[PDB]
């Protein structure tokens, strides 16, 4: 299949944390407006990733999902500290057509495999945040800040087997970078799974989405190098086509 290009928004009290530099943009913080132009310009995929910090969190989400799935047409995915069952599934019947978690999962993986009985394997996105920690690619939880002890080749087979969808595969070793997506780290994972993989961290231009598919990658997210304007999407996907990568223009 087609390789796809996906763009995430981080997400706090319902606007897109530090914005975006589109200009023509009613409202370029604001998360459905934004989304909605990346559907028109070529975006494949969206991902849009909730911190509102507790208390209206649950109420933000829902309405978040619900605003997006009336204005968009192509499919979208909401995470952020999505914790059971019930949460997952208000939030897809609300609009949404996958959920993306992580720590959740890790600490209780039959949750994939509960969200999955429902709703299908496909609605269900693994997020997977991995570090090399004394020459071992080791899986990380709470944002970063827990080294699990669970190595990267065991969590991925586990995942597939508990019935996960997709896997989005996230360098801890280059976030805030703009070095290249972790190649590396795509080629380790390829030959574990059959599930479609995502990178995530490391994006600066255009060649390193190429790189990334080279690897292996079935898709490829990025959020501030779209939302500032240091790659554009239209040209990254006709760049892409000229270097043979099969991606969908207009
Ligand atoms: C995924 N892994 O750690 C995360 C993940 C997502 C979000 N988010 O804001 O959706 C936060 C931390």
């Amino acid at each position: 299949l087609a390789k796809r290009i996906d763009a995430a928004l981080i997400m706090k009290d319902g606007r897109v944390v530090k914005g975006s530099n589109f200009e023509n943009l009613r409202d370029s913080g604001d998360p459905v407006e934004l989304g909605k132009f990346y559907s028109e310009i070529g975006i494949d995929e969206l991902s849009f990733w909730d911190i509102t910090a507790s208390v209206e969190k649950r109420k933000t989400m829902l309405e978040l999902v619900e605003k997006v799935a009336e204005q968009i047409d192509i499919p979208f995915t909401v995470g952020g500290g999505i914790h059971d069952f019930e949460t997952a599934s208000e939030l897809i019947l609300r609009g949404a057509d996958k959920v993306e978690i992580n720590t959740a999962a890790v600490e209780n993986p039959s949750l994939i495999t509960q969200i999955a009985q429902t709703f299908g394997s496909q609605a269900v996105v693994v997020y997977i945040a991995a570090k090399r920690v004394d020459g071992e690619f080791m899986v990380f939880t709470y944002s970063g800040k827990k080294n699990t002890g669970i190595l990267l080749r065991d969590w991925v087979v586990e995942v597939e087997k508990r019935g996960a969808g997709e896997i989005v595969l996230g360098s801890i070793d280059r976030l805030g970078t703009k070095s290249g997506y972790d190649t590396e780290m795509i080629r380790f994972v390829r030959p574990l799974t059959t599930l479609p993989i995502i990178a995530h961290r490391g994006a600066g231009k255009m060649e390193h989405f190429l790189e990334a598919f080279l690897a292996g990658a079935d898709a490829a997210k990025a959020d501030s190098v779209f939302h500032f304007r240091e790659i554009d999407v239209r040209e990254l996907k006709e760049y892409l086509k000229k270097h043979g990568v099969n991606v969908r223009l207009e």
